[PDB]
This record gives C-alpha cells, structure tokens and sequence, in this order.
C-alpha cells in the first residue's frame, strides 16, 4: 500500500547565517531559508510531518535576541504561517489528523505542536529526552501534556510511511522514507541534510554531533543505493526553486 498524496507545504521562512549550511564559511551573510511541513493523505487518514514555528515568532524576527544565537537565526513568520491557519486553508482542523510526526523538536519543526492536544505526536525518545534539558530547545517545543507517541529507532507509521532514525543534527532526529502512488520512493531527509551538498558532498552543517550526522548521511546513502528514491532536503534554497508545492503533490 502507498500514500495517496504527499504535499510540500511552505510554513514561513527563517534567516540563518550561511555558516549553518556550510560550517567552513565565514559568518556574515544571512540566507532566507524555507520552513516546510508535509501533509500525507493515506488510506488511514491524513498525517502531518512537522508543525512550523511557534506563536512567539509571528512578526518577531528578533525572537532570539538575548540568546546564544542572537543575530544568526531570525524567523520570518506571519500570522498566516501559524500551523492551524495553514491547516484550515488546506482543509483540516487539528483533531482531523491521524498522527503528527516530529522529525525533531527544533523550533521550526515543533513550534506548532501545542495546537495538537489529542493527536498522537510521534517523536524519537532520544529527541524528547534531549529537548527536556538542552539549551537549543524552546519551551513551546516540549510542552509536557501533549499526546506523545515516543518511539525508539526505525518505525513504520502506516504502510508506505517509514521513519528512519538519523541522529546527529539533533540527538533524536528522524527522516522519512515514503512510497507514494504517483512517484514511488521519496526520501525526505529533513534536517539530516539542510542542502544537497550536505548530503552528496558531505559538506558539514549545523548540528549537535556532526560525526553522528555524517554516519546518518552514510546510512541514508545505503538506503538510496538500494531504493533509488527522489530526495528532498530540509532547508535548500536551490532545490526549493524546482519543488512541486501545494496544491501540487507527488
Ligand atoms: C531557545 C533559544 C535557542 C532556540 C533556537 C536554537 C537554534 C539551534 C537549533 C535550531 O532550532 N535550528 C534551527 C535552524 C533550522 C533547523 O535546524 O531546524
Ligand atoms: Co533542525
Ligand atoms: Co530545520
């Protein structure tokens, strides 16, 4: 069984210093990068991958002033980019969703999690546990009483939707391997590679544990050699130019 539709849904944007996409570069040039969520229409119901940025980021580029990352991360988010507004425009309310999948709990992926208080939120145990104490996590991304479905390692969500454990960028980061009716095998790296060159050329990028991130890339390359998927990266300005986005699907 395959997924019926895989939608790429723009969920606002974020400025990052360009040393975050290539650790070699000298800081000083910001890049206006895409923030994504993905909607999977399946036999069993709709599944949302990631939930955009938090409320506090709306009309607030200076959100991280006063923090260790001041000036080097600036969210670009309007009221329209709140995940409940995105969902409503597409045609859903939060309680319609079968599952939320959190690739990881960075603020541009889990900022909207609080809107889903009934839907199971599938997240790696190592990511959940890290978010409870590491300083790069926002309180909006680790709310205590949501319906977490904590998993450990690779996991089949529904037929055609596989989670691949890809730690390194964050301690419990996970990627998606999807089989769609229209396109066959699709690999969503999410932040296991911001860009094509992080993946193909193993250019280092921002992460918790870059050595681990490299071994997760190598693991994904083994999957790619076996399955030959089309591959989409997490924060790639170049690839964004040719991506099919909502209302188009793959
Ligand atoms: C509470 C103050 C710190 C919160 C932000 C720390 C950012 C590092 C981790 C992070 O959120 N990176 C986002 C860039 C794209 C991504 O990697 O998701
Ligand atoms: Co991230
Ligand atoms: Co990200």
């Amino acid at each position: 069984m395959t997924v019926k539709k895989l939608y790429f849904i723009p969920a606002g944007r974020c400025m990052l210093d360009h040393s975050s996409v290539n650790s070699a570069l000298t800081p000083g040039k910001l890049l206006n990068l895409p923030v994504w969520c993905y909607l999977l229409e399946t036999e069993e119901g709709p599944i949302l991958v990631d939930t955009g940025m938090p409320e506090s980021a709306v009309n607030n580029e200076g959100l991280f002033n006063g923090t260790f990352v001041e000036g080097q991360i600036l969210p670009k988010m309007t009221e329209e980019d709140r995940i409940v507004n995105i969902l409503k425009r597409v045609g859903y309310e939060p309680d319609d969703l079968l599952y939320i999948i959190s690739s990881h709990l960075h603020f541009d992926h889990a900022g909207g999690n609080g809107a889903f208080t009934n839907t199971p939120i599938i997240v790696q145990r190592t990511e959940y546990e890290a978010a409870l104490h590491r300083e790069e996590y926002m309180k909006e991304c680790i709310l205590p009483h949501l319906n977490y479905k904590i998993i450990e390692g690779d996991y089949e969500v529904v037929p055609g939707v596989q989670l691949l454990y890809t730690p390194g960028h964050s301690p419990g980061h996970q990627s998606l391997f999807i089989e769609t009716e229209q396109s066959g095998s699709v690999l969503l790296t999410i932040d296991a590679s911001y860009t094509k060159e992080n993946f193909e050329d193993e250019v280092p990028f921002a992460g918790f544990d870059p050595e681990l991130a490299l071994s997760s890339i190598k693991r994904l390359k083994e999957v790619v050699k076996k399955e030959k998927p089309i591959i989409f990266f997490g924060h790639d300005i170049e690839q964004e130019k040719s991506c099919r986005v909502f209302p188009e699907y793959i």
